[PDB]
């Protein structure tokens, strides 16, 4: 036997683009809905949720948990980064403050906006979590999460080495985006990655 | 400014005859057209096409020129591998006892088989002619082409290892998948991998 994991991006955030990280930013009603109604009339087929605790993920998951009338939980290892001091600020504010993100940017092997999870503590709880998620998996499972944590699994299957920038910096994975990644168990475990970054709505 | 271009993979290729009375492997007529009706309502605008002089790609593509009106042309640089141009070779008993590439699923450059390109060969007629194909764009562009293909342009852009086996091994890319990979052109260019395998029907 083999089993679906669909990890999904929560939405657009009704807020300038900045780091979103791990201040809860809040999207629309109507933008849950859209995406919920395209979830279910796609006909996903699922039989559990993980979420993220952020409002923009959980939110999300709950609509679509009495929705199709499925077990729910979250996972607080599936919050995206926390960036600490530039957290939830929008990318015009951080003009008028420091042009060091830049640098994190470059390189982040060695470099954490000061109040920043460096990727090192960042990779290390999603795979960690990741790992035990593939592990005691049943079924098929919806992961409602943010972009940064389906990048660092995303790197972990398909095996490139996560200190790469630019894995980080090309790989836009889209706001009510299903990334199908499939698991196929019998002896020691094997998973493939199917197709990446597949929109629902807008 | 900034410019998409869709890299698609053919349709499934069922058996049928072929020339001197050989079993080819050809895309079944109405299948070229379940994809060609997709493409069409699902309302993807493009320029111009680029195909892959090959059989099964060079149909699709046929097709889709002038069901929309648009500017075609082959491209031999985005074949397949050529995974062995062999003839009698005295291969008589050689490809008999020979489990056929089983270091291409393994490494880089450490085998052949006697007529074909290597992973290095291979990669690099690709990327040359993608960087040909990035600095001559304006508009929107179609790319129909092989699997293999699409993977080194992906580990191009992103900048991941291609010579990493598990990129071949766990990442899928189905037939009739549409790969978006948007380009924006300023002092250099800068592209960013949206979605990627997004298929239309079966």
């Amino acid at each position: 036997k083999t089993l679906n994991i669909y990890l999904m991006r929560h939405g657009k955030v009704d807020a300038a683009p900045g780091l979103h990280g791990q201040t809860d930013l809040k999207v629309k009603e109507a933008e849950q809905q859209q995406i919920a109604m395209a979830w279910k009339t796609k006909g996903y087929d699922v039989a559990g949720i993980i979420s993220s605790p952020l409002s923009r993920c959980h939110d999300l998951a709950q609509i679509l948990a009495e929705q199709q009338l499925l077990p729910m939980t979250t996972e607080d290892d599936l919050q995206e980064m926390d960036f600490g001091d530039f957290d939830g600020m929008p990318f015009d504010l951080l003009t008028e403050h420091w042009k060091k993100l830049d640098a994190f940017w470059q390189s982040p092997a060695h470099h954490s906006l000061p109040n920043a999870e460096s990727l090192s503590t960042f990779s290390q709880r999603v795979s960690r979590a990741w790992s035990q998620i593939i592990n005691d998996i049943n079924d098929n499972l919806l992961i409602v999460t943010h972009g940064g944590v389906i990048r660092i699994i995303l790197a972990h299957v398909l095996g490139v080495d996560w200190r790469n920038p630019q894995w980080y910096s090309t790989l836009a994975i889209g706001n009510a985006s299903v990334t199908h990644i499939t698991i196929t168990i019998d002896d020691q475990i094997y998973a493939s990655v199917r197709s990446i970054g597949v929109p629902l709505v807008e």
